[PDB]
């Protein structure tokens, strides 16, 4: 099946932001 | 043969925002 | 055969904005 | 087989506007 | 086949205004 | 095969516009 | 087979204008 | 077909006038 | 603090000029 | 602290030269 | 300091003349 | 605390020239 | 503190040159 | 306090090139 | 210690040059 | 403290010249 990517992160704040390390490293190896 | 790639990030304030570290590497070879 | 990429960001300040560091680095490689 | 690229980016105020750092780097070697 | 690239951003400064930094950097290259 | 390229910002200002710093570089070599 | 490239900045000024820093810097090179 | 190209700066004129900078460089040459 | 930009591009033509698609679009803005 | 950027690409066609595809996409944001 | 920008393109002529597709657009504006 | 990016390809032909698929694509959002 | 990033790619045909597919993406994000 | 990032490939032909898959992708947050 | 990053490939050839599929895909994350 | 950006080229031709396809886009927005 052909290649399906979902990715969904949620950040809300309520009083003080901020904000933390979110690091995505998405790596893919083929032929052709 | 669809490729969907759906990347979403949902960030709100309510008081004072400042900054998140958000890095997306994605790295494909065919 | 059909390449559907979206990427969605919301970013929705209601009280003081300010900036966050966000780095979208996305690579493709294909032999022609 | 259409190539669809969508970037949205949605940066809303209600208080006061300061600078975010976005950036957006990609590469397509075909 | 066809690409079809849309960029979208949204700024609504009700506040003070000020500025962002956005880098749109897209590097396409194929061989004809 | 008509290459679809649109590239749209909406900077809305009802308090003190100032000045965004937005660089659009788009690069494609065939 | 046909380049439609089109760009749309709007820029309000309801409270006062000033002046952004938008840097449009496209290139676009086929062999001929 | 034909090259659309299209380039539209919409400013607003409510507060005091000043001047944005604004450089555009589109280069296109086959 | 001080921008020093040089290119330098050579192409000989000992067999039989021709032509090379060069394409230079370099973009850069500072905020004011 | 200060950048110093070198790309040098070298290209000594002896055979019969034809084309090659290189494509140099530099993306550098920064709050200043 | 000054902004020292220099282009420079050194085109041969031995064989056939011809004519390279030279597209200079380089935008820098503050 | 200089930042040096050195970036070279070495491509030497002694028969017959065709054509590569070389791209740099690089982000740095500081 | 001292960044050094130095990417050297050999490619010396003594036959027939072609055309090999390399992509190299690098991404940084730091926070200002 | 130098960051070393050396990255090398050695392709060498002697009868005829063809064209391989090359693919380098770094990411990095801090 | 500061970072160190070393990567070393060789490819040669003798006949037919062809090409392998070779994906380096590095990710890093820590905090400020 | 000078931004040193050099580009250089080294096209050679001593069969028969033709037409290289690059692209040099650099984007940079301070």
């Amino acid at each position: 099946e052909v290649h399906h990517q979902k990715l969904v992160f949620f950040a809300e704040d309520v009083g003080s932001n901020k904000g933390a390390i979110i690091g995505l490293m998405v790596g893919g190896v083929v032929i052709a």
